């Protein structure tokens, strides 16, 4: 919640100009993933190794959408004052997702 | 000059470093070649010999102190974002040193 750091206009720009310079954007859980999870849940056996190779199918696209993730906040978080930072990083702390 | 250049607190730090680092590294006695241009003005002639050597004497120093000044200026500019660095070559074809 970068809204709680009372951004500055300056601080708002530079965001716009992060978010437009690593913008993806990817969609929210694609189907494809859904319905192989879907195949496994719904059989009347767990299949181990067919579910191992469903959760490693998408490392790669996982990957990119992290180091993306990971890299956005990094730049966010250098643009923010030392009072802004320790807001961040006490917030940081707190949260578990 | 860093006219309109929006620099983040770590990049703060970082030039901060870079400008202690030159201003302790080589030497810097420079009251000498004043003094010995100083003696050739107050003279009641002009010794053309002696001011030569005053004057290769003088880009000993120059030499040293734009080597610093470059390698200052280079170190600045690597710590930049590409917007910076567009906004720190426009400043400088408008700055004279
Ligand atoms: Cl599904
Ligand atoms: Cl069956
Ligand atoms: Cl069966
Ligand atoms: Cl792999
Ligand atoms: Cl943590
Ligand atoms: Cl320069
Ligand atoms: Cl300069
Ligand atoms: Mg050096
Ligand atoms: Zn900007
Ligand atoms: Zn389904
Ligand atoms: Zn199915
Ligand atoms: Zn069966
Ligand atoms: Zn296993
Ligand atoms: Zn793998
Ligand atoms: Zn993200
Ligand atoms: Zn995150
Ligand atoms: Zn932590
Ligand atoms: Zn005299
Ligand atoms: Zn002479
Ligand atoms: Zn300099
Ligand atoms: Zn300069």
């Amino acid at each position: 919640s970068f809204k709680d750091l009372n951004l500055t206009d300056a601080q708002k720009q530079q965001i716009r100009e992060i978010m437009k310079g690593q913008r993806d954007q990817m969609k929210r859980p694609p189907l494809e993933e859904r319905r192989a999870m879907h195949d496994i849940i719904a059989s009347d056996t767990f299949d181990k190794v067919k579910a191992e190779a469903q959760i490693a199918k998408m490392e790669e696209q996982r990957k990119a959408n992290m180091l993306a993730h990971m890299e956005t906040q990094n730049k966010i978080y250098n643009i923010l004052t030392p009072e802004q930072k320790k807001q961040f990083n006490a917030n940081f702390e707190k949260r578990l997702t």
